[PDB]
């Protein structure tokens, strides 16, 4: 997260870290057994780390649970990062407490201009911002035209841009798979972008509101 601030510890209880030796992606807990992430973060097996704030220091609030299933959306297209959503089933259920809680799925698609929150342990591109401590950033959903203007012909129905065209505030690699929460619902998943926080290149996110049927049926 570039241009954001350190989240208040455990203020994003649904946020998880995907780890197979080191942190490589984020994810969002949606119930005691499942995590929603980005399909480009796919790995056959991964350890999901919940209840984290500082991913380098053991705090006593964490739960490390290995995945039992990692399911990418069947229509995921890697060359254009389309339908970049994935479900991770925990081998054992997570204990819901003050540090670990699920985030609700969207009841509808949020309109452009809706202010949301994106978080993660990705690069901050700052000498004073510690990416090891969960970072938070408020970003507005951008219009389809601003999105397509930024990435001509590359925006699909499963995508939406959010952030600032002027640059300075955006998600980055490391945040991939992470949550974009708007009004208490998971509207997006950190997906892609050119560079990080670069003017004219806002973040692109997987639009969760169009995958409700696949998500619920898969977890059913
Ligand atoms: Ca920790």
């Amino acid at each position: 997260i570039v241009g954001g601030y350190e989240c208040k510890a455990y203020s994003q209880p649904h946020q998880v870290s995907l780890n197979s030796g080191y942190h490589f992606c984020g994810g969002s807990l949606v119930n005691e057994n499942w995590v929603v992430s980005a399909a480009h973060c796919y790995k056959s097996r991964v350890e999901v780390r919940l209840g984290e704030h500082n991913i380098k220091v053991t705090e006593g609030s964490e739960q490390f649970i290995s995945s039992s299933r990692v399911i990418r959306h069947p229509n995921y297209s890697s060359y254009n990062i389309d339908n970049d959503i994935m479900l991770i089933k925990l081998s054992k259920p997570a204990t819901l407490n003050t540090y670990v809680q699920p985030v609700a799925l969207p009841s509808s698609c949020a309109p452009a201009g809706t202010m949301c929150t994106v978080s993660g342990w990705g690069n901050t591109m700052s000498s004073t911002a510690d990416k090891n401590k969960l970072q938070c950033l408020n970003i507005p959903i951008l219009s389809y035209s601003d999105c397509n203007n930024s990435y001509p012909g590359m925006i699909t129905n499963a995508m939406f841009c959010a952030g600032y065209l002027e640059g300075g505030k955006d998600s980055c690699q490391g945040d991939s798979g992470g949550p974009v929460v708007c009004n208490g619902e998971l509207q997006g998943v950190v997906s892609w972008g050119y560079g990080c926080a670069e003017p004219g290149n806002p973040g692109v996110y997987a639009k969760v509101c169009i995958f409700n049927d696949w998500l619920t049926s898969t977890m059913a």
